[PDB]
Formats: structure tokens, sequence, C-alpha cells
DNA sequence: GCGATCACGTA
DNA sequence: GTACGTGATCGCA
């Protein structure tokens, strides 16, 4: 049953019309400065495989592939397109990626490979690369003739699936998020991954030589305090020394023995002056192996740059992912980790980093989308939302609101945003239900608007089978009807968070859009390094700051119009530590 | 070599 | 109670 095609020794006119399908593949899950062992063609002519030196090497075909007006359909076009950047060579007129249409389509299916998406529209005419490359230590690159076929099998699904994928898309409304949001964001994130961003390494390891000195006191006290050695990195011997040997109390339990994350850990603290230790030993534990060590592995020794990949069809609500190293999780909420930030710095001299950030965008978003006339009405005030609520539920003046009040208040818009829960918030206040519960309601009745949206949109998860956000993404909630209470719930909690995340999501990727043409039209030397989900990090000349003062903050404040308004705030400086 | 567990970093 | 990714340990191949 093999598909038919030609295995060409050269470049032809006919593999260069103005509609194709097209393969560059990459089987390296980094493909930064990746090999391209193959390339295949689809279109009106015929099927052709090109092997990559002779077609990137083809000043026609490089001419084709930078041809705007030669439109190409692919999976993970981005993928393509940073190879080919390392390469020296530009990729255009992408006007379908397969990849982002059946993620748009259903984010749960977790569509990673071609096989995958076509199986959704019954086409099953091509192997999963998985099938083809195998994983691990057995992945490689099978020779010619299965690659080829494999190469081909992939463009013609493409060439056969962009219209049913289209069709649906429009079905759902979703024809221009694909192709005015996510297609083009895609090549904004092209650019900010093969941009990367420079990282002092000789600050790191600084740090680094700090930390194990710090470690190596913090372990030996440890060791002191619990009469003896043992691996405190080892939850299983840490449970022993700390339950057993020292009696500690349990009153946490895991799904395999005894629970020792940090807030267990908090509690027993009192009891024990090994506990607080064991606490900074974890803090700076966590440090060292994951953001000093574990970033150093993953720079470029030539450049000095980390390449971190932003998946952009992994989430279930829209929102980007970051690996390799991941640059969305790099510590700020304590001090000493928030340092890691000092060792990312501009990639050029005179240069200087630029963060802008949405201030609470999930409960505008919330004001906006549920209509509360209280919630907006804090918005258009610009109210310390914490405070505001703590004055509602605790019925009280601005003056009488206590640090406490605020913190619980605080809590509980954590908790609506995620779907509240008179358990959940017990259990993070660490108060009982019948306490939570009457927050919540107290919540309620202060912000109706929101109570009667966590409501409808529930109804509206189990009337439709799905919720969508503000451009229309959308997550289906087959759970929303079972008669498992736990099941149902965290359903009926994704139905209440999904349409906020998700529209804060799409609001900031419509801002990065909307951002890169207008530095693009300002002919600024300044562009976007990364997203953190409600921020953008820029790098520029320290000459462009002031431009950059007020045009990243009225971008972002301006993507989209809701019945609040959006407010960005904005610091720059030496590193992205300063950038404060 | 792999993957389940537990842990913890971010918004 | 939302959404993620990475690293140390550990027991089975
Ligand atoms: O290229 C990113 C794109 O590829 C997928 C598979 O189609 O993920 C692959 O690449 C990621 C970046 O290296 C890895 O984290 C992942 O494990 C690998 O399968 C998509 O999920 C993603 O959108
Ligand atoms: O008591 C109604 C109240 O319960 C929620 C869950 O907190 O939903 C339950 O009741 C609905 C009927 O009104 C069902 O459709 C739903 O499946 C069930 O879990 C809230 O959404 C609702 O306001
Ligand atoms: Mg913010």
């Amino acid at each position: 049953a093999k598909m038919a095609f030609t295995l060409a020794d050269r470049v032809t006119e006919e593999m260069l019309a103005d509609k194709a399908a097209l393969v560059v593949e990459v089987v390296e899950e980094n493909y930064h400065d990746a090999p391209i062992v193959g390339i295949a063609v689809v279109n009106e002519h015929g099927r052709f495989f090109l092997r990559p030196e002779t077609a990137l090497a083809d000043p026609q075909f490089v001419a084709w592939l930078g041809d705007e007006t030669k439109k190409k359909s692919m999976f993970d076009s981005k993928r393509a397109a940073v190879a080919l950047k390392w390469k020296g060579i530009e990729l255009c007129g992408v006007s379908f990626d397969l990849l982002l249409a059946a993620y748009l389509l259903d984010p749960a299916q977790g569509v990673d490979d071609v096989a995958a998406a076509a199986k959704m529209k019954q086409y099953e005419a091509v192997r999963p690369d998985e099938a083809v490359y195998g994983k691990g230590a057995k992945r490689a690159v099978p020779d010619e003739p299965v690659l080829a076929e494999h190469l081909v099998r992939k463009a013609a699904a493409i060439w056969e699936l962009e219209r049913p994928f289209l069709d649906e898309l429009r079905r759902n409304e979703q024809d221009r998020l694909l192709v005015e949001l996510e297609q083009p964001l895609s090549s904004i994130l092209a650019e900010m991954e093969f941009a990367g961003v420079k990282v002092d390494t000789k600050r790191l390891e600084q740090m680094g030589k700090e930390l194990a000195e710090q470690l190596g006191t913090v372990e030996q006290r440890i060791y002191e305090l619990a009469g003896q050695e043992f691996n405190i990195n080892s939850p299983k011997q840490l449970g022993v020394i700390l339950f057993e040997k020292l009696q500690l109390p349990v009153l946490k339990k895991t799904k395999t023995g005894y629970s020792t994350s940090a807030d267990v850990l908090e509690k027993l603290a009192p009891y024990h002056e090994i506990v607080e230790n064991i606490l900074h030993y974890r803090q700076l534990g966590k440090l060292q192996s994951t953001y000093i060590e574990g970033l150093l592995k993953v720079v470029r020794p030539d450049t000095k740059k980390v390449h971190t990949i932003f998946n952009q069809a992994l989430t279930q609500t829209g929102r980007l992912s970051s690996t390799e190293p991941n640059l969305q999780n790099i510590p700020i909420r304590l001090e000493e980790g928030r340092k890691i930030r000092q060792a990312f710095v501009p990639s050029e001299s005179d240069w200087l980093i630029f963060a802008a950030d949405y201030s609470q965008i999930e409960l505008r978003v919330l004001a906006h989308i549920a209509e509360d006339d209280n919630l907006m009405e804090a918005f258009r005030r610009d109210l310390d939302i914490h405070t505001k609520t703590a004055m509602d539920i605790f019925q009280v003046s601005e003056d009488e609101v206590t640090p406490n009040m605020r913190r619980q208040a605080k809590a509980v818009n954590f908790g609506i945003v995620y779907g509240i829960s008179d358990y959940g918030l017990a259990q993070n206040l660490n108060i009982s239900r019948k306490e939570a519960a009457e927050f919540i309601e107290r919540y309620f009745e202060s912000f109706p608007g929101v109570k009667r949206y966590m409501e409808n949109i529930v109804q509206e998860a189990k009337q439709k089978g799905y919720v969508t956000t503000l451009l229309h993404r959308r997550r289906y909630l087959p759970d929303i009807t079972s008669r498992n209470f736990n099941v149902r719930s965290f359903a009926e909690r994704m139905a209440m968070n999904t349409p906020i995340q998700g529209s804060a999501a799409d609001i900031i990727k419509k801002a990065m859009i909307d951002l890169n043409a207008r530095l693009k039209e300002e002919r600024l030397q300044a562009h976007l390094l990364l997203q953190v989900h409600d921020e953008l990090i820029l790098e520029a000349p320290k000459e462009e700051m002031e431009r950059l003062c007020r045009l990243v903050p009225e971008v972002m404040e301006q993507a989209v119009t809701l019945r609040v308004p959006l407010k960005v705030d904005y610091h720059y400086g030496s590193t992205w530590y300063d950038a404060k």
C-alpha cells in the first residue's frame, strides 16, 4: 500500500508551486541548531522527497521557502522555521499549521504529531512519529527509503486534512483564532526562541559556590540535629527521621508514606529545630539543582544564551508552556531565589531588560465576563482589589482592614478564580469548612454577578459540552456530567477557571502580535525575549527605554477592549532582576 | 535506561 | 480549588 512519490535528486520547477504541503523534518526534540533530516513537498503536481543538502543549497528552493506568496501548509511550522533560522534561511508563507489547527479544535487530544491530528478526521494513512523514529535510546532516523516514505505520507496527510480542519474551525468560529492569532504568534515565538536570552554564567557560578557553601552548613546542621546522617532529599529517609526517630506528629499522609511537603513542615516547625533547617535546605537545594546547575546545563557555551522552546500547543487553557529551560518559572517570590534573575542579562552592551506585566488581568477579565457591578467599579477606581474584597466580605471600612483580613481576602480571590470550594479554601487558609463556606458566601453576597457567572458557566458547559474564551478558544468538559462528585467537581472548576485564564492568554497573545507590529513600524531594535503568562520581557538599547515606557504598556492595555480598563505596570534595568 | 513519586519553582 | 516543567530518589529491567 506504499504511497507513490518522487525521490528527487535535484529541485525542479513543479516542486515550487504556489501552494503545497511542506515537511522540513527535525527529529531532535530540541530543534535549536538541530539537523533537518529530510524534506517532503506535496502539491498539485505530485509528491516529492528532497535530501536537505540538495534542497537547502538550491537557490530556487531557498527563494521559494522565503517567498511569502508561495503558500505552505505544515505541521509545527515553528520547529521548521527555527531550525531554518539557525541555517540562515527564512521560511515565509505558512498559511496553515495542522498542529495549531488541531490544538484549537481540541487541546485535550494531546496532538503532537501528524498521525494524531489525522486520526481526528479518520485519516490513518500515516504512521505516528514514535513508530517510525522510536523513543528514548532506541530513537533514530531510519534509512532513506523508510524516512522518505514517512515524510511524504505526512505531507500528503497535511495536504488532504487542511480543508476539513479549516472547515471545522470555521464552524467553531475559530478560523480567525488560527489565522490572525496563533499562526502569526508562532512566527513571533520562533523569533523569540531563536534570539534567546543571554546568561551571565560567571554570576551563576558564583551564586552556586555561595549556595554550595550555605547548603553544606545547613546540611551538617541537619545531621547534627537528627543525631545522624541521611539523604535529606529522600522523602522516605526524611520521613523516618522526622516521624520515627524524632517523634514528630504525622499531620498529613501521602499516597505511599509520610508527607514532608513545605506546608506540612511549616506546621511541625514549632516542635523541633531540625524542621526550619530542612525548609532552608529545601529552598537552597531547589535553587542549586534547578536554577544554578540546571540552567548552566542548557546555556549554549558559544553564545552563552539559553534558547527555550515555547510549546504553543499543549496547555488546556491556551497558555504557552516553556521548556529546556523553562523560563516561565524563574524564582521571584523569595529574595534569595529572586537573585537568580541577576544572571539574565541583555544580549548586547548598552542594552537593558524591559519587563511589562498586566496588573490583576484574571480578576479584571472575571469582572468583564461576569459583568459584576461591584467588581467592575472596583477596577474602574483602580482599587487595591484584595483590600476591597476584605472590606466587603468582612463588612468594614478601609481603615479597619487588618493585614490578616487582606491576606484572607486575597486567598479568597485566588480560590474564586480557581473554582472556589469551602474545602479548598479551608485547606488553604487552614480553617474549618463552615468558616471557609461563610467567607465564600459573604463573597458572593458582595459579588452577585460573579456568583451568577459561576452558576451559569457550569450550566453552559453542561449544555454545550465546552466553555470558551474571549477569542473563541474552547475546552471540552465531558466530566461536567459525571455522577462521581470528585470527577464532576474538577470539571466544574475547569468551567469556572478556563474562560478566565484562557481569555487572559488570548489577550496577551494578541498584545504580542500588536506589539511586534508597532516595534516594526517604529523600527525600534527592541524585541521580545519572553512571555510569562501575564508579562512580556524585552531587551533593547538603553536609548529606546523612554519610548518603550509609553509604547509597551499602551499596546498591552489596548490589545482588547473590556468593560473594565486593563492596567500594565513596567520596569527596566541592567538585568532581569533589576527590571523591578 | 525508564517511569512513578514527591517535591517545588512560576502565573 | 487553575495551568504548567524539572530534578532527586528509587525500584524494576
Ligand atoms: O516543537 C514543539 C512542538 O512539538 C511537540 C511534538 O509535536 O513537542 C516536542 O518538542 C518539545 C520541545 O522540544 C518537547 O517538550 C516535547 O516533548 C516533544 O514531543 C509539540 O507538543 C510542540 O507543540
Ligand atoms: O445547588 C446548585 C449549585 O450546585 C452546583 C455545584 O456547586 O451544581 C450542581 O447542581 C446543578 C443543578 O442546578 C447541576 O447541573 C450540576 O451538575 C451539580 O453539580 C452549582 O453549579 C449550582 O449553582
Ligand atoms: Mg502581574
